[PDB]
């Protein structure tokens, strides 16, 4: 491997990129259209790297697709940058440069996580770690604009990643020669499958059913942060 995230989500040459394009500076526009560039074909031979020895078939979907929409935007972000740079004016230029940014953060971001998922166990603990408290934030603040769809996916996204969680690093652990390291990772997932998973869908169903009816907000950010904790656990566990 050898990357760090400083490299893989970087957007600094896209955003550098932008500024010149923004001031019709057509010279290091093209400078930093060519960094971008170099930028994105490391990006995806190292994320082709990270493929190769990999034995995760979805995983790996993810990284390909992932990797492929980022080809396919990279001329796509240069070009909407010349159309800039030549009329720093035209606001019509400008939308597209930023709406190209958008597409193009949210890729990289995949690409990261994606990539991270599939170098080794504590990189995926930590992009674990990382959507699931991000995903709390969310449901706690979709239950407070009462946006059940909000709620209703964004929790569903969490017991998916915890499910997942809680496959890889059981099956992980079947790898291991039993002892003291292993049994203590096995309780921290089981305390998340057996306790704390429970609980959390008990009050999203509850939080649901208020909302479409005619609730404590306290117990419901309790009960989900208590998801976090107990992903955390696990990672801290598998760190012994």
């Amino acid at each position: 491997d050898h990357v760090s995230d400083s490299f893989l989500e970087t957007n600094v040459p896209l955003l550098v990129l932008i500024e010149a394009a923004k001031n019709g500076n057509e010279k290091e526009v093209k400078e930093y259209a060519q960094v971008f560039r170099e930028h994105a074909n490391k990006l995806i031979e190292v994320a082709n790297l990270a493929c190769s020895i990999s034995n995760n078939e979805e995983g790996v979907k993810l990284v390909r697709m992932s990797a492929s929409q980022l080809e396919a935007l990279c001329p796509q972000v240069i070009n909407a940058a010349l159309a800039l740079a030549a009329k720093p004016q035209s606001k019509l230029a400008q939308e597209n440069m930023d709406l190209f940014k958008e597409q193009w953060e949210k890729q990289v971001r995949v690409l990261t996580d994606a990539v991270d998922d599939i170098t080794s166990i504590d990189d995926f603990l930590a992009v674990s770690e990382n959507h699931i408290l991000e995903d709390v934030n969310k449901c706690v603040i979709a239950l407070q604009e009462k946006d059940v769809d909000g709620l209703d996916r964004t929790a569903g996204a969490i017991r998916g990643r915890a499910a997942r969680v809680i496959h890889v690093v059981t099956s992980e652990m079947d790898n291991y020669e039993p002892g003291v390291y292993t049994e203590k990772v096995l309780e921290a997932t089981k305390l998340l499958s057996n306790t704390v998973m429970p609980r959390f869908t008990e009050q999203v169903e509850a939080a649901v059913e208020a909302l479409s009816s005619d609730m404590d907000e306290n117990e419901f950010i309790d009960a989900s942060r208590l998801v976090y904790d107990g992903i955390r656990d696990i990672r801290k566990a598998v760190l012994m």
